[PDB]
């Protein structure tokens, strides 16, 4: 029952997203708001109006997200952010910068420097699969970009001294036993938030607003970055907070990346997707059919219904489902089939595109070059 | 009386330089050993034979030294290393890599990132003045090179995780109040010690020996670098330890970089050089002329005589001076005049060359490019 997201906004001191804001965004774009905005999926921001101010006056801004490279599969939750960011991008016709923290993984996990980089490239393919207009998005490897940016490291250093060790010990719990690469990394994570880190596309000029869509329990991490922003004469990056995408087995967790099952993977096949949802997707319906008819299912805790909230685009069909499962008219198996019919095409479509992404294609995304926007 | 350099070799576990080694170096080069080697100025090494092995078999090696950029003047002591390294370079016809730690200064001192860089460029002019064959030496700014080396940062990261925070807390005494840029810097200092950090001149290949001439109280700093060397499949860099160049006012200190006087600066004029030596260069002679004749001067503590040890190239003239000052035949004013006649031309010659170094000249030294050697 510890789901409260409004009591969450309060303690972090961020701002709730209201109708005002969504309409302002829809007017600014001439488009219909994303369902993530309609349903309270992405409910908080930090300076989103500032971002809109800029856009309305024809003053550009850019978006920045990252991914911690890995070997395991890569699931559906990993898409919430990438999906919202693809919308925002297309909707505003704006530049997207994507950080592949191979160095972080190399520092934290047990990889070979050449390994972590490997993942950064492969994981890049999964990210391209989501569409992302090539003439608008730049995907970089920390390990690769550092040594080919006349502005990235410069910004790391500026951030590196304005952040004490104590500041990170109380935010990532670093210990005297941790390597020096770890203690100093939070700066690498922060740097892309400032426009001149990418001269190849903005040239000098630090007047460009950055927008970072991310999870809400990731806010106390961008505090640091936002605090040391004007302290170094740079604009604070705008945030857009999203809720937690639950793990099949329950909503108590957000679970893993291992524990096979527990997460629909982008590599799972139609059969596999079907199995995981029917067998593991936690059910909020009753145990017997008669008890389910009498009392109905509980939509709040049902994982299969939650997933629908994310991937079912029709607002009306979702409300029908919500209503009938609650009354008992619809049974969890029916809910499951609904979800399965939305996930199979989605995941399979991803598989299709991920096949169309060559090497001469990734090379181009990773090649720092010029782009298109306002 | 705390001068003991042999009791110093013992506690650090390094190796004394003997005749064997000097002859091996003189045979390897077909040249007469430098006076720094003849007089026990540079008396310790770590793997210098390995370096010679390589050179004899026609297998190249390279040299690496650095300088912490600054605004003040830049004195004669700052030359011991640069002088020895110019010899070694010319004598072996080998590549020299020079680190301008502007980022370090920006982190530690109170500069503007753009300031520290300024110094790196100016201080570069002083370093070029010493000769250094352009087609053999590469001078880089940490701030500039980082963002234009497909191998430098890669090596920083490799070093960054093999060195804990505790390892540096007990070597540079870092505290939880120090910024994260500081804690992680020792890696930036170490990286140039490995050949593939500079692909523009060695391309891949990490089989190239690095030699680092430096002070002997700087050994417990290169321990770290040498320890994490094979731990990452890289050759340990060779050292060549030198003694302390004393400060005019006494040998108790090595004194400063401020306290005007106390150090002959490369900007000092002939008049100024003459004044500082006569007025401040600590004297080991007696107070009265009669007492000086009877007991003689003490060469061990006389700073003016010590300076001669460094800059007077003739071994015979130096022994004459040593003998006569000790017996009392020569008076401290005569010793002073001797030193002054060696320093005025040396420092003035530097001034002359430092004027001949243009901007299209520094640009070329700083431009990572190809060089010449074995």
């Amino acid at each position: 029952k510890g789901i409260d997201y409004d009591k969450l906004i309060v303690r972090f001191g961020s701002s709730k997203i209201d109708k005002e804001l969504i309409n302002r965004i829809e007017r600014a774009t001439g488009q219909r708001p994303h369902h993530f905005l309609r349903r309270g999926i992405f409910f908080s921001h930090r300076d989103m109006n500032q971002v809109l101010d800029a856009y309305e006056n024809k003053k550009p801004f850019y978006l920045y997200t990252g991914r911690g490279p890995s070997s395991e599969a890569m699931h559906v939750g990993h898409l919430i952010p990438f999906i919202f960011t693809k919308w925002l991008q297309d909707v505003f016709n704006v530049p997207l910068v994507i950080q592949m923290t191979d160095d972080e993984k190399y520092l934290w996990k047990d990889l070979t420097l050449d390994q972590a980089y490997s993942y950064a490239v492969e994981n890049a393919k999964d990210i391209i699969a989501c569409g992302f207009d090539i003439n608008k998005t730049f995907i970089f490897s920390d390990l690769d970009y550092m040594g080919m940016s006349s502005g990235f490291y410069k910004n790391v250093v500026k951030i590196q001294k304005h952040v004490t060790f104590n500041q990170v010990k109380g935010i990532f719990g670093f210990t005297d036993s941790d390597c020096i690469g770890k203690i100093s990394f939070p700066a690498i994570q922060a740097a892309p938030s400032f426009s001149n880190s990418f001269p190849q596309i903005f040239r000098d000029r630090t007047d460009i607003q950055c927008l970072i869509p991310c999870a809400i329990d990731q806010d106390p991490y961008f505090r640091m970055t936002r605090d040391v922003a004007p302290r170094i004469g740079y604009p604070k990056p705008a945030l857009l907070h999203s809720t937690f995408f639950p793990a099949l087995q329950g909503a108590q967790t957000k679970m893993s990346a291992s524990d096979p099952n527990s997460s629909i993977f982008l590599t799972d096949t139609a059969k596999q997707i079907k199995t995981k949802v029917n067998k593991h997707a936690f059910s909020g319906g009753r145990d017997t059919i008669e008890e389910h008819r009498q009392f109905g299912g509980n939509c709040d805790v049902d994982v299969s219904f939650m997933y629908l909230t994310f991937f079912l685009e029709d607002d009306d069909k979702l409300e029908q489902i919500r209503k009938d499962y609650t009354s008992g008219a619809m049974l969890t198996g029916e809910l499951k089939k609904a979800l399965i019919e939305v996930l199979q095409p989605l995941i399979a479509e991803h598989q299709a595109r991920r096949k169309e992404v060559t090497d001469e294609i990734v090379k181009e995304f990773m090649t720092p070059r010029k782009l298109s926007f306002d």
